[PDB]
């Protein structure tokens, strides 16, 4: 099912990660993205960063033709990189998404970290890009607008800007049972803004930005008990106690028979004992640590 935004459109409460590294040939993600669709997923996670938008929106585009879903039942996001966070360079970003994937409009567009990157680190004021962005959703660009990787401060720093026409509708971040975002989701429902949670497997462990050494999510003991009592998996163990959150979660997979059986979260519900077990893992545990965030001045885990 979906939930409904802020702004009145609907977002799909499971959806697709596209991101793979660049070891993996661009060709998979039009392959596993039309796999994904045919599986049931209907929201589709890419941004400009992931170098995969043409595959991506070739995908949506090919289940198009074949008369498996309609523009409409998808929901595409895409996200402005930190790069193009002075407000001049927002729309044009975007219409370069737009023609990558040969789509009208994105679904959804995000600011894909508030840590704004040279056109070296650079200062902008993300009031004015989130202006910037607003000004997106008024031309159909993008039907809905929102932010990623934003801590409660910065999320804030938008809702009291003076004269703000659209409130963020979603903030996606990491999130799993190793840092489940407690404080930071309760922020978001007290604002009728949803946390989108990515890495909610546990990450790829891609060695650019994750320590080999951190604990492996998917191996955890209390998720594997909870699989085994369910007779499901550890994975959509995780997926499920996200969606009992009332957090919408991503799930990135390349392999065929991983895609079919995530769709498979809507078929299963976890107890309230359940849930408090998962929640116990907590433990402050973000995935991507790595020199080339921390030291920017507006990391958001800065906290
Ligand atoms: N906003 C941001 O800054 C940001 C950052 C990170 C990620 N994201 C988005 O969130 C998406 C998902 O996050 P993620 O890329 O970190 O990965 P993820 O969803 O945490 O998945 C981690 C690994 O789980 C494996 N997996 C998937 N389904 C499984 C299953 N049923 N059983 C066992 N293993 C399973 C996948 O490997 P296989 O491919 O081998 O199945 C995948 O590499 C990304 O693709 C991207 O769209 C956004
Ligand atoms: C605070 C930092 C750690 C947030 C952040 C995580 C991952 C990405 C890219 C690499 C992505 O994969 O989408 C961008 C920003």
């Amino acid at each position: 099912q979906c939930v409904k935004l802020n702004d009145g459109h609907f977002m799909p409460v499971l959806g697709f990660g596209t991101y793979a590294p660049p070891e993996v040939p661009r060709s998979k993600a039009l392959e596993v993205t039309k796999l994904a669709i045919e599986a049931g997923f209907r929201h589709i996670d890419s941004a400009h960063l992931y170098n995969n938008e043409e595959q991506v929106g070739l995908a949506i585009r090919s289940k198009i033709a074949d008369g498996s879903v309609k523009r409409e039942d998808i929901f595409y996001t895409s996200k402005l990189w930190s790069t193009f966070h002075r407000p001049e360079l927002v729309r044009p970003a975007l219409e370069n998404s737009l023609k990558k994937a040969q789509l009208d409009y994105v679904d959804l567009y995000l600011i894909h970290s508030p840590m704004s990157l040279k056109p070296i680190f650079d200062i902008v004021d993300l009031c004015t890009t989130w202006e910037a962005m607003e000004k997106c959703k008024d031309a159909g660009l993008a039907k809905s607008i929102g932010v990623s990787n934003f801590n409660r401060r910065q999320l804030e720093m938008i809702l009291n800007k003076p004269g703000l026409k659209y409130k963020p509708v979603c903030n996606q971040v990491e999130c799993h049972p190793y840092f489940n975002r407690s404080k930071l989701l309760d922020f978001c429902k007290s604002k009728d803004i949803v946390l989108v949670a990515y890495s909610a497997l546990g990450s790829q462990r891609d060695k650019r930005w994750v320590d080999p050494n951190s604990p492996v999510l998917l191996e955890d003991p209390v998720l594997c008990a909870l699989a085994k009592k369910h007779k499901r998996t550890p994975a959509l163990i995780a997926l499920r106690y996200q969606l009992q959150r009332g957090v919408v979660v991503l799930a990135k997979s390349y392999n065929e028979q991983r895609i079919r059986q995530n769709v498979q979260v809507f078929e299963f519900q976890l107890t309230a004992e359940d849930m408090k077990a998962i929640d116990g893992l907590d433990r402050n545990l973000h995935y991507f640590n790595s020199d080339s965030f921390a030291s920017h001045p507006n990391y958001p885990y800065s906290d």
